[PDB]
């Protein structure tokens, strides 16, 4: 299911005159496009009923589980879209299983129990981390499933803190990873894409780059940091109430920060030299990561958490090119305000 085909081949594409990119949006274009993506914004949000499906789901799986295998304190956990405040009602339900019993691990044992009870499409992936993939019924939701990824429900929470700061945040990565899946530019896994954690990695570098930025750079504000539960210090900062108004300094609205995100990394973004570092809030270059001997680091992402991740690199020198070429789609679109033609369901040939 190869999105970006071979015969795109891998050159770079052409860098524009300067003075052939639009600087900013016109005021008529701008008013439009911002009436124009809150309407979009408040079709991409989550209804109560669906909302109330996923806390169901939860609990039902938690109850089956413990039920199963009791005296192991099993808990279930929403992390990904549906627990960072960027899921809409059609989104899956990532959850993430947590329990000292080490054997729960082996998550085909969990695939048996929830085909034995009534759960469809059920299938395990024993893997970077074992998946447990199901579509409930009765609830109409799919979900994926992993046991002990407390990696992931960090990163989820780090998330989460950021969408938090400032107001944009939200409507503007919704907006965006609805662009991602209708382009279906989202699938790291099988179509050789970027993944959704990647894109929100990318939307939220290109907010610290901001002149005024923002977002902060959490991991480096080392006196906003708190105790985690666990006794330990939070390696981001998550002082959200301390952290709120970060923003409020930049004054550009939802409509010209989609603009300037399609801009950035259609035009101004070098992507042969810099590596994006949400960890750091400021631009590193591949050669100072050693990231110039990583296959596939045509894009450099860096993962905040495991600096020497680069999440850019389910892409090859072919899936770039084309993923380059629908960010220039993109700005062009957006330049004009065409929103519902930037966000144009692709369909795959036959
Ligand atoms: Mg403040």
């Amino acid at each position: 299911r190869r999105r970006m085909p071979y015969s795109l081949g891998t050159d770079k594409l052409e860098k524009v005159d300067p003075d052939k990119i639009k600087s900013k949006l016109s005021e008529d274009v701008e008013r439009k496009l911002e009436t124009d993506m809150r309407e979009l914004y408040d079709r991409l949000l989550p209804t109560e009923a669906i909302e109330v499906n996923r806390r169901e789901l939860v609990s039902k799986l938690e109850r089956l589980f413990n039920t199963e295998w009791p005296g192991h304190d099993i808990r279930v956990h929403l992390f990904g879209s549906s627990g960072n405040l960027l899921c809409s009602d059609d989104s899956d339900v990532d959850i993430c299983i947590t329990t000292p019993w080490r054997e729960l691990e082996s998550v085909c044992m969990i695939a048996e129990l929830l085909d034995r009870h009534g759960m469809e499409k059920v299938v395990c992936v024993s893997a970077k981390v074992p998946i447990v993939k199901i579509w409930d019924p009765e609830l109409k939701l799919a979900c994926d499933m992993n046991v002990n990824n407390t990696l992931a429900l960090e990163n989820t929470r780090m998330v989460r803190t950021y969408v938090s700061i400032d107001d944009r945040v939200r409507p503007l990565a919704m907006i965006i990873k609805y662009w991602t899946r209708r382009r279906v530019v989202n699938d790291a896994a099988f179509g050789g894409t970027l993944s959704s954690y990647t894109w929100i990695c990318m939307i939220i570098a290109f907010l610290q780059l901001r002149d005024p930025p923002v977002l902060p750079a959490l991991h480096q504000q080392h006196d906003l940091k708190l105790v985690k539960q666990d006794g330990a210090l939070s390696d981001f900062a998550d002082d959200i109430p301390k952290l709120r108004g970060f923003g409020a300094k930049n004054k550009d609205s939802l409509a010209v920060l989609l603009f300037q995100f399609f801009r950035f990394y259609a035009h101004e973004f070098d992507y042969d030299k810099y590596t994006l570092s949400i960890r750091m809030g400021t631009l590193l270059t591949k050669a100072e990561k050693n990231w110039q001997y990583l296959v596939n680091n045509a894009l450099c992402v860096e993962e905040p958490f495991n600096d020497g991740r680069n999440l850019g690199n389910t892409a090859d020198e072919t899936s770039f090119r084309g993923l380059h070429m629908e960010l220039r789609r993109a700005f062009d679109l957006i330049a004009e305000g065409k929103l519902e033609e930037c966000c144009e369901q692709y369909v795959f040939p036959k």
